[PDB]
Parts: C-alpha cells; structure tokens; sequence
C-alpha cells in the first residue's frame, strides 16, 4: 500500500523517494525531483543535520546547462542544514524548476 | 520503513496523507490556523474540500486567502494536480 501513497506525493508534490538505507551512521534517502527539468539528489540525517548531495551524473550536459539557470548555484554543492528548512529547500528547489 | 517515508514527505512537502483507501480516497491536511483538510479520489482527479471539523474563525481565516473554488468540491486531470498544490501552499503563506 505504501506503493500507492508514493505514486500521490509524485504527482501532487512533484519528489518520489526510491530508496532508504542507514549506512555510516545516517539514514540516506535517495530523492528525485521534476515537473521535463529532473534534479536528483540524496538526504542523508547524521543530527548533531540533514546532508544534501546533488546527483548530477544521470544529468545530460543540456539538462546541467538549464538547471544551472534555474537552480541556485550551490544546489549543486554539498550542504547541511536542519529539519526546520527542509521544506524552505524543497520549495526553493521546486520554485527553481518552474 | 515505509512511515519514515511519509514523515519525510510531511515535513518535505508540508502535507500529510493520514491514510489511503470505489476509487481511491485519501485524508490529506495541507499546512504548517491555517491548514486546508481535504481528500483526494482517482476516478481524472476529485478534490473534496473537508470544513467538516474547522471553527468559524478558521473556516474565515481560510475564506480569506483562499481561491473560492477551494471550498467547492471539483475535478480536474491529474496533469495539474500539482499546479493545484502550489496555490494551496502558497495561499495558506
């Protein structure tokens, strides 16, 4: 049933989340983000926060080119940042791809 | 697993889908009062507005920076399901 509740959030939010994995010590989730404007990216949570990891490398050189004029240029960093931001970002990002 | 998931989703999209259930239904709450209570059936999209449980303060502060149409139960394809989820986000502030 938790197939069907990820299928909602893809259309309703734009994000599906593929896979969970607690490796290290954080659970990471691999995330991916459209509308055809496609931002890939991992959250990992080591809480002491959220580590954010551009995944850029099923990304053609056009698509790089036109996120890059979309997306501010440290979505394409690594970051770190608390819970109370992670819609602030997933806005920001959301807002970027129009 | 699959409820950290949905917690991710909460906080990640600021929407929760309480549960899931002819057709697929759904108990969502959108928000952060300010928070739009409402389900989703798939038969082409069916929005269904739940005013069912909010005070006359609440029912006016949304009445306030709502689109009309989002107290009025209607359909629409699922192409701009979320097209429709950025006003409601955007409109609660």
């Amino acid at each position: 049933n938790s197939e069907v509740i990820k299928d909602l959030y893809e259309y309703l939010c734009n994000v599906r989340v593929h896979k969970s994995y607690e490796d290290d010590s954080g659970l990471w989730f691999d995330i991916s983000q459209g509308t055809y404007s496609i931002m890939d990216y991992k959250l990992g949570f080591v809480k002491g926060e959220v580590i954010y990891a551009p995944v850029l490398k099923q990304r053609s050189t056009e698509e790089l080119y036109s996120l890059q004029s979309k997306l501010p240029e440290y979505m394409f960093e690594t970051l770190s940042f608390p819970l109370s931001s992670l819609n602030q970002f997933y806005n920001k990002i959301a807002k970027s791809l129009n």
